DNA sequence: TAGCAGGATGTGT
DNA sequence: ACACATCCTGCTA
């Protein structure tokens, strides 16, 4: 089974010193993280996934489908590049 | 420019 | 079934 895109995040978060200039915690506490460098973490996945033609919009309309599911969800405050997980 | 909401359909297990 | 990936239009900062 390949990792889901939501795991995916969580691992580059977790690890600041290695993805910190890609993407950070917001406000760790409420789930709330900031994607820095939106090539580079649609880089990053697409090479987790072989798919070399992945990229920020077809990584981002991923995210989206987590809306309804309740996984990820945008903050309160509705600002680019910036999203909030729903659980842990 | 670049990101964002969500439909339709292709891909691979 | 499931989780995307890959196309799309229209919308928004």
């Amino acid at each position: 089974q390949p990792i889901h895109l939501w795991q995916f995040l969580k691992e580059l978060l977790l690890k600041p010193h290695s993805y910190g200039r890609f993407i950070r915690w917001l406000n760790k506490e409420k789930g709330i993280f900031k994607i820095e460098d939106s090539a580079q973490v649609a880089r990053l996945w697409g090479i987790r996934k072989n798919r070399p033609a992945m990229n920020y919009d077809k990584l981002s309309r991923s995210i989206r489908q987590y809306y309804k599911k309740g996984i990820i969800r945008k903050p309160d405050i509705s600002q680019r590049l910036v999203y909030q997980f729903v659980h842990p």
